[PDB]
């Protein structure tokens, strides 16, 4: 449940005060990528739920969702703020949860916008989840399509540098394996924010389309190896996150990632290994990551609060904080 | 023969001096996209050949390749000032011309470079074949990824400015249609060049995968109708010009066309219409309007001519250039 301290500590700071005095610099694992590289697939299938709306071919997430995922006897759901639980096995409660994200979604897009900074949050526990605060954010683009508000290119872009900035946030740089390397729209941002790849942890997705069309499988072990993208990453993940048009089901989606990878040229031969390849542990090495840099941020942001309350002298801010830093200490 | 006069003032022309009494305005149909929308396949759809350097996921064209097509009894090519004929019903020859091909282009490229503005001019003939003066060009990038030289992206947006910079190119602009609009590279470029759309042509390649993929059946309709991508052209055309990771041979690649597009919802549906649809019809609409601004263009050229000889006072520039109008009208 402290994971249900932290998520609480983070949506009382927010609030969001925004200053010298109070910065948010408190680790969430932040989904980020080209528009359908598949960043909310990757969300669902740690999740594990169809909740979110998803889709190829167009601009699907249009604010920032806020998961927090923690452990429970049942798979479940909740906004924030509220007590009606969805439960996820049942198809009627998933169908209305879907309705409700999307109707959020389009109330946060303000009359002349065409996307929103006003994050939707949700609570999912299940049984065996990674407890970890995700944000999945809106996909980067190139190109303005008619319709748009003029200026949402830029936006996207600073919906993910508003969240990326933060020092302790993980990046998770959703890369889309089916296209060329050289097409990728997020790199230079993910290399500008963390030059040196020490909170960035790099996911290809739709590594069975790149078997299906690409001419080159060696490049995808360079890839999976650091040598091709000009960034760096503290880990490089090979994952298939959906297939086709239609939505599948997450048990259907996890039976073909692991049909595809153990009848893959790349693990048989051991091109790349195995350790670096389901969203299962995608899913592992990106809550132990998370937990490392909430375990080595709190306290200098313990410290923050210590340096607050006289430097110059958060008020119930820094005493939640503290509950929960007392409670991580086993 | 008149492609054939025109080819000539073409690549005697260039010599390229480059000045102020030598602008080297004259119509060329100028093949642009970003890396693997399908340049180079559009190309060997209306050359009938497979002789290009072609694949997805890499970057394959890495100087530009000037391909004038003309009418012939035998399918066969040559190179610039060049004697030997490549009999593309050969496979050995084809064999050849395709090593032959991919050396002169390795050779172009210089030691500290990945790309080349040095042009590769060939020439194709056939029974039945458009006439027409290509110019396939390296696909436009967003990431330059690691062995390339670091100026790469800004060289090949600077490759395929000098070409569609002509004031009177065609600019034929390849849009992979299996790759959300957003995310598109050359959109911008194409719109800067030719804002009203005087001379561009729009290509959707790789439909089938898009049916295949995209959860939006009616956005192709919409980009057809030039109502998605911030630009403009003077007609839409959708295409399908491979499958696969392995190459196929053109006659495969018809039928496999011909097949989707009449088993296509779009079709059916009339959702889009005939004209606009297989690469048969791009080549004819392409064809017209390259001969339309030949018509159009050399008299205007004829005129930069003759005024260069006294206005001062372009020697057997002219007289070749003069010879073509001539034979021109009928
Ligand atoms: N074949 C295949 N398709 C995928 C994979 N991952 C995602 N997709 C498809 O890509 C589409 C766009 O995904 P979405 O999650 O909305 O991307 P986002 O915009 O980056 O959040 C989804 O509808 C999936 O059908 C994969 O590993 N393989
Ligand atoms: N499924 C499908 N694949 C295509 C189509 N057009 C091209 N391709 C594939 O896309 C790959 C990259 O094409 P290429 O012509 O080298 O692209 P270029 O870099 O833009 O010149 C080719 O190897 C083809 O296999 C299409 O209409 N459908
Ligand atoms: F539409 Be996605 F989430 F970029
Ligand atoms: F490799 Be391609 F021709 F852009
Ligand atoms: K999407
Ligand atoms: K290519
Ligand atoms: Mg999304
Ligand atoms: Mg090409």
């Amino acid at each position: 449940s402290l994971i249900d301290m932290y998520s609480e500590v983070l949506d009382v700071l927010s609030d969001y005060d925004a200053s010298y005095n109070t910065q948010d610099h408190l680790p969430r694992v932040v989904v980020v990528g080209d528009q359908s590289a598949g960043k909310t697939s990757v969300l669902e299938m740690i999740a594990q739920a169809r909740i979110f709306p998803r889709g190829s071919g167009e601009m699907m997430t249009r604010s920032p969702v806020k998961v927090t995922l923690s452990e429970g006897p049942h798979h479940v759901a909740l906004f924030k703020d509220s007590s009606r639980e969805f439960d996820l096995t049942k198809e009627e409660d998933l169908a209305a949860l879907r309705h409700e994200i999307e109707l959020r979604m389009r109330k946060n897009v303000k009359e002349g916008c065409t996307v929103s900074p006003e994050t939707i949050s949700l609570n999912v526990k299940g049984p065996g989840l990674q407890r970890m605060v995700l944000v999945d954010l809106p996909g980067v683009i190139n190109t303005v399509t008619s319709g748009m508000a003029p200026d949402t290119k830029e936006t996207i872009f600073s919906i993910s540098k508003a969240y990326m900035q933060n020092p302790n946030a993980i990046i998770l740089c959703i890369q889309d394996g089916s296209v060329d390397a050289e097409r990728s729209i997020v790199t230079d941002l993910v290399s500008q924010m963390d030059p040196h790849g020490r909170r960035t942890i790099f996911v290809l997705t739709k590594v069975d389309l790149a078997e299906k069309n690409v001419a080159s499988p060696s490049r995808i072990q360079q890839i999976i190896e650091g040598k091709l993208f000009p960034m760096k990453a503290l880990g490089y993940f090979a994952v298939v996150t959906g297939k086709g048009n239609s939505s599948e089901s997450i048990e259907a989606i996890r039976e073909y990632e692991e049909e595809f990878f153990q009848n893959s040229k790349l693990l048989k031969t051991s091109m790349l290994k195995a350790h670096q390849v389901t969203t299962r542990n995608l899913s592992l090495a990106v809550s132990d990551c998370f937990w490392k840099m909430v375990r080595e941020s709190v306290e200098q942001q313990a410290d923050s609060f210590k340096a607050t309350r006289f430097n110059l002298e958060v008020r119930e801010i820094q005493e939640k904080l503290d509950a929960f830093i007392e409670a991580l200490h086993q």
